[PDB]
């Protein structure tokens, strides 16, 4: 029960974190994302085995988790690395792109703007590097439906994770009408950045030389499953 | 005064949209479709009754209406079926259950999200009440854009937020739960935009029907 506890919670997640992805470089644009995309899934699945009690819930729910969220978690990521620069997203410690560059491939232009503007949002609300570890668990855990209608045990999570958010929002010292407001603003957030996700998972689904990261995602899932 | 918490609330509630019959006189995308164009007509009035929407600029007014409307249309459906497990009743005459969505190829999929969704509203035992407020949210927190007459959209969506607030509030229960059935609904909102972006993408990738898009943007246009 008290490693779920808000303030050991957000220090715990905070270890999670991923390590930084280099790339390497030696259809490119979007070879590089897409081979970006499958190493930070790596981390990916090691960061959310670090997540107080993930690991105790039935494999089934843990890969429809992962399954599900993946996308979002890695756009939330990019996010909150470019949200001090208006104009880039900074990918990755070797791949930044500014909103221009989108247009070489078509559709990606469309997505840029989502998060280039979603990441304004986060950025005008002066998301706090707490906060922002909380949301980034709760995007995992809120990623399905399905697996809450064990299942007493992701409700138990992810009001956990609720209550940490609400305990460090608590402390930031502002009113009680406020805390609420601030709550609701960060969440209304993930509609959108659910909305980003859905649209990158288009946009990837509907590609024809670059890397196979949903099929490579179910391998790892599968060995995480082994 | 229109924006405080006890009015609003009964505001939002005469605003609602009065019952749709389609009037078959047979393909399902075939009633979907009309169905969703009626609605749609009544969704632009309800959105103009919503206090202070009439003030935004029509370019807000239009820019919410344009990319809010699959998820509008979809909160009233779960709302509706909220009572009647393995069942949408999409309208008074057009009642369907989860098999009758293997016809039509990418429709069970879908189906599937809003039968999940709305059995999460209903384990909840979302209000009348709240789910006026949050269907309000859903219009106003449709698009980033026209917050990143902003001002007044962001006072607008507080309004409402506040509203629920309240709502949550005189439901008697102690403070940690009122935080964490705030957070409930809204993260559901997450799901809303989720079944909203899968229908878009079907109905785009549809191939006999109306063309409820283009449709749409000739009441915005009259609007
Ligand atoms: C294999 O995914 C490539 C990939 C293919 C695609 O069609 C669409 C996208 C892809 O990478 C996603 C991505 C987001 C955050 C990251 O940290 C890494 C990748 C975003 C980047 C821009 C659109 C979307
Ligand atoms: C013109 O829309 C037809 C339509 C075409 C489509 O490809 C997908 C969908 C459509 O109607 C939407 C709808 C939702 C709520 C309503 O009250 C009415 C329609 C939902 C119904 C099931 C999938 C999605």
């Amino acid at each position: 029960l008290d490693a779920l506890s808000p303030e050991q919670l957000v220090l715990t997640l905070l270890e999670a974190e991923p390590p930084h992805v280099l790339i390497s470089r030696p259809a490119s644009m979007m070879m590089s994302l897409t081979k970006l995309a499958d190493k930070e899934l790596v981390h990916m699945i090691s960061w959310a085995k670090k997540i107080p009690g993930f690991v105790e819930l039935s494999l089934f729910d843990q890969v429809r988790l992962l399954e599900s969220c993946w996308m979002e978690v890695l756009m939330m990521g990019l996010m909150w690395r470019s949200i001090d620069h208006p104009g880039k997203l900074i990918f990755a410690p070797d791949l930044v792109l500014d909103r221009d560059e989108g247009k070489c491939v078509e559709g990606i232009l469309e997505i840029f703007d989502m998060l280039l503007a979603t990441t304004s949002r986060f950025r005008e609300l002066k998301l706090q590097h707490k906060e922002y570890l909380c949301v980034k668990a709760m995007i995992l855990l809120n990623s399905s439906m399905y697996p809450l209608v064990s299942s007493r045990k992701l409700a138990h999570l992810l009001n956990a994770v609720t209550d940490a958010l609400v305990w460090v929002i608590a402390k930031s010292g502002i009113s009680s009408q406020q805390q609420s407001m601030r709550l609701a603003n960060l969440l209304m957030l993930l509609s959108h950045v659910r909305h980003a996700s859905n649209k990158g998972m288009e946009h990837l689904l509907n590609m024809k030389n670059v890397v196979p990261v949903y099929d490579l995602l179910l391998e790892m899932l599968n060995a995480h499953v082994l």
